[PDB]
C-alpha cells in the first residue's frame, strides 16, 4: 500500500538562492516541506497546499525533482518533489513546524538530515530553477471516434472528461498558468474552458496543432510550439494524442532533456520548464483522476 505525498524545495532570491528547511518537534527533524495528498488531490496541488500550510508561503511550482520512497506502518511513503519559487508569506512557529530557516544550498545540504532530501536538493541544484513553463495538455475523455474519416471535429468531452477539465484548473494554476491555447477541435477547447473562466482569459485557437495538420505539416507545428513558448507568460496548450508525443520527443532530443516519466493519457499534462529559452525539464503528469 502506498501513502502518496508531495512537497518541494521552496526557494527565494537571497545556486545563490536560499531554500527553506523546516523543523518538526514531533520527530525533532529537519527536512523539506511536504504532505499527504487529500482526497481527489493531484501531487502538484498537494505540494502547493502543504508548502503553504507548513511554511506560510504561497509559491509557483516549476521543475519536478524526482521521487522518494520509504517504509512506514501503513506500507510505503511516496513523495514527489518540485522546485517552488516563493511568492510571499510569513512563517509562524507552531506545534507542527516550529522553525523554518532560509539557507543557501550548500548550508541546506548540511542542515537536511535525510539522505533522500539531500538527493532531492542535489537535483535542484543540477539545473536552473528560475524557470518559465509551458503546459502541454492532452484533452480529456471524449468518447470513442466515429466510423467516419477524420477525427470528429465537434465531438465533445464526456462526463468524465468534463470532470477532468474542472480538476485541471487547480493542477495548471499550481504552475502559474497565464495564457491559453487549444488545437482547433471542440474537445481541446472544452478541456481548458474551466481554466479560461478562472483566469477570465480567452483561448487562442491553433489550427496548426490538430492531428490532421501535424500529419500534413509537422514542421509548421514545431515552429508554432516554439513561437507560443517564446511569448511572455506561462502558456497552456491543449492538443491531441498523435501530436503530443512527437512534439515532446522532438523537444527533449534537441535539448538533451530526459523525461523521468512518460505517458500520453487523455487529461495528462507535460510540464516543460524553460530557462533563457532552453528546455531544462519535461515532466509528465498523470490525468487528475488517475493515481
Ligand atoms: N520528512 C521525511 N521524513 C522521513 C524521511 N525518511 C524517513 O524515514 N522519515 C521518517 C520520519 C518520521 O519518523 C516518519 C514519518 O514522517 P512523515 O514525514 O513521513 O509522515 P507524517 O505523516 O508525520 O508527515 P507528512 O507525510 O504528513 O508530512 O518517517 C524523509 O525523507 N523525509
Ligand atoms: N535537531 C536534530 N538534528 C539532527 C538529528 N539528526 C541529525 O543528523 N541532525 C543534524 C541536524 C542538526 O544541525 C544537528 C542536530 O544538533 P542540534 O540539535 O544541536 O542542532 O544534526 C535529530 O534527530 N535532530
Ligand atoms: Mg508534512
Amino acid at each position: 500500500h502506498t501513502v502518496r505525498a508531495a512537497g518541494a524545495v521552496l526557494w527565494r532570491d537571497a545556486a545563490t538562492v536560499e531554500v527553506a528547511v523546516i523543523h518538526r518537534p514531533r520527530y525533532d527533524d529537519w527536512s523539506l516541506p511536504k504532505g499527504k495528498l487529500d482526497q481527489g488531490e493531484t501531487e502538484p496541488v498537494a505540494a502547493a497546499r502543504e508548502i503553504h500550510e507548513e511554511t506560510g508561503h504561497t509559491a509557483v511550482l516549476g521543475r519536478r525533482l524526482g521521487r522518494v520512497t520509504y517504509p512506514i506502518p501503513q506500507g510505503t511513503k511516496r513523495v514527489w518533489y518540485w522546485a517552488a519559487k516563493s511568492t510571499g508569506g510569513d512563517f509562524s512557529p507552531n506545534d507542527e513546524v516550529d522553525k523554518l530557516v532560509w539557507l543557501p544550498v550548500d548550508a541546506a545540504m548540511d542542515q537536511l538530515q535525510y539522505p533522500d532530501d539531500r538527493k532531492v536538493l542535489r537535483r535542484f541544484v543540477k539545473r536552473p530553477v528560475d524557470t518559465k513553463t509551458v503546459l502541454v495538455v492532452r484533452h480529456g475523455t471524449a468518447g470513442r471516434r466515429s466510423r467516419y474519416k477524420g477525427d470528429d471535429r465537434k465531438r465533445p468531452l464526456d462526463k468524465r472528461g468534463r470532470a477532468q477539465a474542472e480538476a485541471l484548473v487547480a493542477q495548471l494554476m499550481a504552475f502559474g498558468a497565464t495564457t491559453l491555447y487549444a488545437a482547433d477541435r471542440v474537445r481541446c477547447h472544452q478541456t481548458i474552458e474551466p481554466l479560461a473562466q478562472e483566469l477570465d482569459q480567452l483561448i487562442h485557437n491553433e489550427p496548426l496543432l490538430t492531428e490532421e495538420a501535424y500529419a500534413a505539416d509537422h514542421k509548421a507545428a514545431r515552429k508554432r510550439l516554439l513561437e507560443i513558448a517564446g511569448r511572455p507568460g506561462n502558456p497552456v496548450i491543449c492538443t491531441q494524442g498523435k501530436v503530443i508525443p512527437g512534439l515532446i520527443e522532438w523537444w527533449c532530443e534537441r535539448a538533451k532533456v530526459r523525461p523521468e516519466t512518460t505517458g500520453n493519457r487523455k487529461g495528462s499534462t507535460w510540464v516543460l520548464s524553460l530557462s533563457d529559452g532552453e528546455l531544462v525539464g519535461a515532466d509528465y503528469l498523470s490525468p487528475p483522476d488517475e493515481k
